[PDB]
């Protein structure tokens, strides 16, 4: 009656959102996760709700305070709402997330969601005091969020599984692919400019040589909550020059080795060839 | 260890705000809520402890980027980690205090309790951001949804480890009714003393009351700035006083002792069981 | 001598805005209105002078604050010599249009004028406190203002008129058909962007249903004294997808219909067919 | 009703400022003027409110932006409204008075009274925006054409209406020469209580007084920051009592009683009427 | 050890601006002036390398506060830096500079460089309160600096001279030449726009007539430490109708007839034609 | 003159600083070494003069843009002509206090004592802007290079200039080292008084004490806004006296303080002078 209104209201900054182009990688993931588990298609489906909600009300997290638009006449939901009722929208959805996986322990999929938050405290705690994340502290990060997100869509489908797979041969072997998975889609995306940081930037500051510009930009950005258009380009202009980006490519090949690995040993646990993966693997390029 | 260091990141904003000094009207309640029920003093420990989490979860996620310190050497929590930091850890204290409820146990009922808070909450942010003032009923039924609510989660959780010698099927629809009632008492009470986000007296006089020009504008001025500062306060207030809003509230609220003294003595004859913890409650939440 | 040049500093910002092309539909209007009138051209001239320097200076008082430029390489009139003068001088050209609008009783012209003001402070108030104004309150507005200045720019022609007209007959006519011109043209003018408000944004928020994303840019934009221009975009698509440009359409039709009749009921009254009045309703439209 | 409804809307900045306390000179002129005029208390009644309006309004247009409140309780008028109905309202406020002029009366010669005072406020808006310091002459010619020109206009209007015993014709000249003196003795006096827009003692200091940067610098460094604080206006005044320019207004205020005293008493002379009421005002007037 | 990395850090805001494109009036004047003086080319190049460090230094200062960047992705100094690593950079790289020029008595070599600041002073001072120079305060001001830094080449130059070249019979000419030179140079620069002024405006203000409109931009931009694009439209479209940039070209073309005289006088001093000088000197045009 | 004025406009925020009321501990330091060397009062004045416009001028060149007053009627020099014109006049400043050292004198030598300063103040302005804690070793390092420093050009110039009947060369190195440790001493006792840009204390805590979030955060918070207000500053103090850093402070002093003593005595040897000056200085700075 009135509370439909006030449902309404409530949900108004998550629908914003979630009208947007995902750009699904993870939707794909568990497309090509469920040609080895079979899962019924009316569980992927809550599954793929279940993990995008989350997803989204991440976000919503992450950009509360972003001013810049989405779109051509889409503002960020912060100029729209204001940070008030997107927080407040945010952490509604993910409490009615948690309550919409509890139909697929109660206190394993608390954790599972939890570590998610761990990850971004690491990453909002080192962006607000200006600690560069070494790789390895970068990957730790990565597999806490990204990859923990993976993780989540892993399991639950792992649980919803066909009778005819081996869950306890496979759960091994599926988790490492997961991880090592978002770690590779992480770092691709992250170079898709050139997340706050880069698997570049970072290897260029922890690596040798002094770059005093390229600390002093960024301590400037950082006062100011984010870098100017120019200043961007100077820094992509000096990761450039550097030779940096070659840092990646070489990660990320050997990143595409351990992956393929990963797949056909899956493929010949179970007696089933996944190209979809593989396909997917293959697009998460340079 | 190294996650501990992890720990220590996630759990700061939230452990800076949980050394400052309570109100102490919500254990008070459940103090007195178990002079009835008589829950294991272990027990009804891990329920205040669990509504405080929910509590002090609340106030960061409201209070992310307020400017005003808490106390002298105290700034804002928003002013030591910054909005971003502070609604990650509110976000995250909430989840865990959810695992905590759990833990001293069904699933769906829980987090449609939880939820609803946010639901309150939504309509208060909204009416706030869009301009809109409450209507007395409308502010009711915001208040139930929230202060009203995790009062009656505390109860809840009371009722279900109550010692078996009281008749919980008897005395739920009384304890839920005194309980709203209690909130809306506490949260009324307590807005009148911050105004001498809203208060009934402000309220009364722009729905009940006629036509008053500098109040509503120096409200858009405030609503617009993001709020008022000291004159413009003042100024509202003594609008208030001189218009005799202030009565009103005086009106409702000795309605409402009527209301709740009546509900004790109900309960208080269902049990064998006379609870002056609960009436000296009602008697210091005065206006 | 020196009170030239003190004279010169007054109305410094009167002349600046004044030098702007006006597209001129109130001359259009008041030489149509003289083709029943035929009052002598001296004396429409400075009719035409009053009213211009009454609508210039109602628009100083309006964007006294605005920062956004003019044309290619001309400010606001704030951006050269700020508020304070630009409010000053616009007091000042009102008092002195009042003043030559007293060659052609007082108490009468004063009342005429402080109408325009009743109106702006129904608009400013409705605009400071968040009010929507309804579409009978949005043509009361615009009856006190802009129809106001056009019922002032016929009265001043009536009472000038030809000895040769019966101003009797005919001023029960000409200002039902100048308020219904007056609102027509505000309505028309309101829609070229898609004033503050518009006939399809009053009807799309005051007719049906809830559009939450639509009323928290409102309140975005009125804590930020007016919105972006991504703002503006995401208000139009909500509009031209919702088909509320249809509704603005439906009542200007009807408008002109009142309005044929008006010019046709005239035309009879004079032996005078008056095809420029009738051509400026027809450029009116949409 | 709903017009009077309207009607509140667009009195309502003006019914704020109207309700703060006036200083009384310029009542205090009149009633000192009256008694050797001899206006019917009904009009000087009018005259009086009439110029009010015309004050209060002057007011509103050119504190339509600061942001300083008036009292404890009473934040600045466009701090209430904002801009934008401030300077609505004060615009609207001016033409009715106008139109209440002319109710108890030329009609050009009415509006060429009004209009001299926008004429000086444009040199006082125009000097200050482009950080011209006024010479002693302009200073004067400024306050002649406003606070001298209000006075000029309450005196002009109690001429018209004065008893019909008194000698209108062989007193005007002398009247209109007090009326300029007094309001440029009552500015001077104005401006330097508020040392202790410009002022006699600053504006001798810049000209007539040889280079001190420190003092030009920190004009310009409030004038393009809208205004001084509290230790830049600190600062500009203990440069002024230092070189004890404040004894140069001293001087001035001191001849100006010499002057007017004269033109009292050739009054006090062509009428049979001393007027204590008038010297009284005079010798307050004191720097 | 460390300390080179301490020095890097001290260095850094001046290594950033150092690599900008310089547009070398200077240096081709320097190159004019010592086929002439015929100082050996180790020695010129010391001397350009100090006066490069003295203009650049004197851009630091400058530009301690500007916002806007300078290339495509090369923002301002103070944009990489902050205002106070750029001022003591600056403040660091002029008593360097000084330093090494003491290798070409001691308080004349200081006493030039401290006119610099003279020039500054009362550039700074006059924009700080509002005060438009007189032509002849320009000219001073000029001579201070831009002038006084074609001084210091000159007679660093000189001090090193080919022995065979007459000084004292030279000296004269050679510093009124670089007076008027640097004066030509600057009033052509500041032309090329249409330094803070030009000709064309200085001589617009003092000139004639009013031009309110002209008068409040300039208070408007000075309250808001400068102008915005339409702004500086505004002022440029004003000059251009008032025909101002012909008293410009007006004072130019007698410059280069003095300049041309001058160089004749000093070509015939020596025995030596100098092209380049002239070549430079035509290239300083309108 | 219209030189002179041109002067007056160059020296104009330097005469304003420079009429502040000083420390005094450079001057007593170089009466205090004067007792040694006894240098001609005429030449020690010079000395003066020369490392105070020295002094004066580093004051203006990172007091620039703070906006905090000095005093009640005195303004920040930037709150008066601007970051330009006191950046301009400090560097001038600078400059012509370089030209007064060559005046009384090698040419090299002078420049790289001037030059040190700045490549000390280069790091401290690295270190802020960059959100960098010097460790207690990088900010000795960094005191040497600036208050140490001017210290040792004071010394320096005395030495020079020193009575011919004392030894140069055999106590030149005992009076750098004492120099050394004496503006370390002054530096990290004025840096306790301002707790009560950095501090020994607050340096200690942070390297040598385990993980104190709320202090790093608030730290992140003032950096990137450009300083703390007061309650932040009070909370930063509150876990320094909590935690008992101010001991290890109290610790440092007690022996910098023995390392001096055993210093001003060797010197007191070499030469046949007791300086009870030097040694009032010492323990005079107390923490």
């Amino acid at each position: 009656d009135h509370i439909f209104f006030e449902k309404a209201v409530l949900e108004a900054p998550y629908d914003y959102i979630a009208s947007m182009p995902s750009k699904g990688v993870r939707d794909q993931f568990i497309d090509a996760l469920n040609d080895w588990l079979r899962v019924p298609d009316v569980k992927v489906g809550k599954i793929k709700d279940a993990v995008r909600v989350l997803h989204n009300s991440s976000l919503l997290l992450d950009d509360f305070q972003d001013n810049s638009p989405l779109r051509r006449g889409k503002p960020s939901t912060h100029n729209i709402f204001g940070s008030a009722q997107t927080v407040n929208t945010a952490t509604y959805s993910i409490i009615k997330a948690i309550g919409q996986i509890m139909e697929f322990s109660v206190q394993e999929v608390m954790n599972s969601i939890m570590i998610l938050f761990q990850g971004q405290a690491m990453d909002l705690f080192w962006t607000y005091n200006g600690h560069v994340p070494s790789e390895e502290e970068y990957y730790r990060m990565i597999d806490q969020k990204t990859g923990q997100l993976f993780s989540i869509a892993t399991s639950l489908l792992l649980n919803a599984a066909d009778n005819e797979i081996p869950r306890t041969k496979i759960q091994s072997c599926l988790h490492r692919l997961t991880r090592l998975l978002g770690r590779c889609f992480q770092i691709r995306d992250d170079y898709q400019n050139l997340g706050k940081w880069s698997l570049a930037l970072i290897h260029m500051i922890h690596k040798q040589r002094s770059h005093m510009a390229l600390l002093n930009v960024l301590s400037t950005g950082r006062k100011h909550g984010g870098m100017t258009l120019e200043q961007k380009q100077f820094v992509l202009d000096i990761i450039e020059e550097e030779k940096s980006l070659d840092y990646t490519r070489s990660v990320m090949m050997d990143l595409h080795v351990q992956l393929r690995a990963e797949i056909g040993r899956i493929e010949i646990l179970l007696d089933s060839p996944n190209p979809a993966m593989r396909l997917l693997l293959e697009l998460l390029r340079v």
